């Protein structure tokens, strides 16, 4: 075979086992992909090493970027890389955002209040850091950490772009009560057409509940108003995840001068 | 209701030989109450809608099937068991006749806009957009390299939480989808980054239009590309972003409501 000598081999390397190890569960994670690796590395995620299969090429823009930080990426046959991803790296996770960090930032503010499906948040993570949110704050989502490999994966790599935070029902009120960050919630019936909100100059929260029960008291009671999204029937209702995007697309224009601004400093 | 207690009613054989063989073409199984309840006000016609003993049956359920004249019968839990194999649970349920199989003919006659999934396979998402496309007043959904058999198929009934049959869904081939559009005078625009469009003026057209939504493995392809009036972008931080498509879908179907919701109010 004289089978190419770099490609590790063994399925006892230390590098193999340290990959197992994150597996079978340091404070690391492994992210996949070729897109996610490159938005995480982007948003300034440490990598301790970055790894392909043998057999498929490695792509340009990422050993380019693995050489531009330096970021040591090796080959592993086909055969073991069936230990889950074509692309792969191991990376440290950042400490968890809190909710300061959102405030400082700038800008609008989404708040999940009992979206419990990951496929949702992740989609909502994604298009709040695309669509130029401040950050995201999950209250009732039953993770236990952003860093959980299901987000990960869900939002494509997009969970350490932007601040995502968990916290509870009133730290979250509370938070946003002291920063003067006014907060619509999102609602069938709502006052508001959402087609309005970009007339509001201020940065403001967003309140989004789940399939079901929608957002609880809590929030609807601190609320400056309630916000709707024309339906063909007033029965009807959209996805969570199709709801932030909406939403947020009618306060682009307000997103998107924050986010220009905070560029130019 | 009465009790199928135990034992094995004909409905109960039914029920099993309702999974993949020659019989499961023209007769389904709809699960959840929700998605039932839509199913019916669908127009779908219910053979029999069964619960288990246990949890109870939701009221508005019993009397909309009392309404119509569809039976309801409740399945002792051993039995509701087993059946549901391999996989889940669903406490409710019913036995339906598969509707005739809209056409392409069908969107272009209820009028209003097209959606049109160009590769998009992950049910999940092709059932989020279902859901989306009738809320915001779509004519209907073409659905091109889906991989899907039949609209009826069991994965896309719960992922559209049974909104599949109440707007024309149809499966069609690229060819087929553009040819179609081309001689029902229904101009088409791709939605993709770096487009000669901005999403924001998809209002400005008063005719209807069709959409094209491509998946994330690379967008819509070449033959829509050539067909294409335009390519529609919804502008984000930059160009290496992208957004899930079924959010894709209801940011493009929004910016269209006002025009679909007057078509779907007038005729
Ligand atoms: C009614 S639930 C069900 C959504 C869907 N079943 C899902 O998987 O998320 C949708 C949530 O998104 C928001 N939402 C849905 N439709 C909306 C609308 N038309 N206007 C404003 N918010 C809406 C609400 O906050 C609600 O809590
Ligand atoms: C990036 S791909 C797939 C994204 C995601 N992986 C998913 O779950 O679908 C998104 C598709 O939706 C439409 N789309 C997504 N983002 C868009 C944008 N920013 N502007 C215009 N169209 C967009 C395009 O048709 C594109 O081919």
């Amino acid at each position: 075979m004289t089978e190419p000598a770099i490609i590790t081999n063994a399925s006892d390397p230390a590098v193999q086992r340290i990959i197992d190890v994150t597996k079978h569960s340091i404070k690391t994670t492994l992210i996949e992909d070729t897109e996610p690796l490159m938005e995480c590395i982007r948003a300034g995620v440490q990598f301790i090493e970055v790894y392909g299969s043998s057999g498929t090429p490695l792509d340009p823009a990422l050993l380019d970027l693995c050489r531009q930080r330096e970021i040591p990426v090796r080959l592993i046959d086909v055969s073991i890389v069936n230990q889950l991803a074509k692309v792969f790296g191991i990376a440290r996770v950042p400490r968890p955002a809190r909710l300061a960090d959102i405030a400082e930032r700038g800008g609008d503010v989404v708040v999940l209040d009992g979206v419990k499906i990951v496929g949702n948040i992740g989609a909502i993570v994604r298009t709040s850091l695309a669509l130029g949110a401040a950050g995201i704050v999950l209250v009732d989502s039953d993770l236990a950490t952003i860093a959980d490999r299901r987000l990960l994966r869900a939002s494509r790599g997009y969970v350490f772009s932007l601040p995502v935070v968990l916290a509870d029902r009133e730290e979250a009120v509370s938070f946003l009560r002291d920063n003067d960050i006014a907060l619509m919630v999102l609602d069938t019936d709502g006052d508001l057409g959402v087609k309005d909100l970009g007339d509001r100059a201020d940065r403001m929260a967003l309140v989004f509940g789940s399939e079901k029960g929608g957002p609880s008291g809590l929030f609807q009671e601190a609320s400056a108003g309630t916000v709707s999204i024309p339906m063909l029937s007033s029965t009807e209702s959209l996805n969570v995840s199709v709801s932030v995007g909406i939403a947020l697309h009618e306060r682009s224009a307000r997103n998107f001068a924050v986010r220009r601004a905070a560029a130019q400093a």
